[PDB]
């Protein structure tokens, strides 16, 4: 089965998803000298006061907090999106060192860890059939970087020691995504994929351009995880990223000059 190690890490996965070659795959490198200002793109529009947070869980390659779906309550509007996407869950990838960890990268440089929350397009129902739509699925993409704690992360940072091996999950209710946002709203948007199989290249990308902080007490406590199910050898979860693939056909466009 795939993971992140040397016998089944990104460099395997084209051999059970051979979109891992594709056209329109993720993570990319932002040149933001190549980026084009385009007026035309409107200011993100995040609604997520009325949010329900539901569970959070180690799936054995991340750990994942998710949302009620069910209704119009936490969405993402705006941007270059044409309709609304409900928030179904967010997660992290994240590095063994500071100085790796982020999927995407900005003039090469690589951030501590990159936060992704995963929405997707109302008009088609419910998230498997948006898989399959080349705009069925929105991710926002947040950079963490080293530095002063960000107070909104705690509350997730204190439950992971229930979560530590492959399989856990835990009851996560009453939590607000909006701690996680940084003061800015400007972003680079691009379409590609999931970075994970089934690597579904259904995805409008919009990453933002500040950064959050973190402090290195919280993402330690990412770094302690497990790959691992309970009483299997202890193997950490750390360096859950893909790297950078080929922007082919592709123009990345910044709402900010
Ligand atoms: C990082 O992993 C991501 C996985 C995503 C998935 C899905 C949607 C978004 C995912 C986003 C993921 O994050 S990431 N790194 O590319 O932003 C699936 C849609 C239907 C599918 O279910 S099925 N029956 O094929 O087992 C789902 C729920 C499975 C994975
Ligand atoms: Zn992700």
């Amino acid at each position: 089965h795939w993971g992140y190690g040397k016998h089944n890490g990104p460099e395997h996965w084209h051999k059970d998803f051979p979109i891992a070659k594709g056209e329109r795959q993720s993570p990319v490198d932002i040149d933001t000298h190549t980026a084009k200002y385009d007026p035309s793109l409107k200011p993100l529009s995040v609604s997520y006061d009325q949010a329900t947070s539901l569970r959070i869980l180690n799936n054995g390659h991340s750990f994942q907090v998710t949302f009620d779906d069910s209704q119009d309550k936490a969405v993402l509007k705006g941007g270059p999106l044409d309709g609304t996407y409900r928030l179904l869950q967010f997660h992290f990838h994240w590095g063994s060192l500071d100085g790796q960890g982020s999927e995407h990268t900005v003039d090469k440089k690589k951030y501590a860890a990159e936060l992704h929350l995963v929405h997707w397009n109302t008009k088609y129902g419910d998230v498997g059939k948006a898989v399959q739509q080349p705009d069925g699925l929105a991710v926002l993409g947040i950079f963490l970087k080293v530095g002063s704690a960000k107070p909104g992360l705690q509350k997730v940072v204190d439950v992971l020691d229930s979560i530590k091996t492959e399989g856990k999950s835990a009851d996560f209710t009453n939590f607000d995504p909006r701690g996680l946002l940084p003061e800015s709203l400007d972003y680079w948007t691009y379409p590609g994929s999931l970075t994970t199989p089934p690597l579904a290249e259904c995805v409008t990308w919009i990453v933002l351009k500040e950064p959050i902080s973190v402090s290195s007490e919280q993402v330690l406590k990412f770094r302690k995880l497990n790959f691992n199910g309970e009483g299997e050898p202890e193997e950490l979860m750390v360096d859950n990223w893909r790297p950078a693939q080929p922007l082919k056909n592709r123009q990345i466009k910044a709402s900010f000059k």
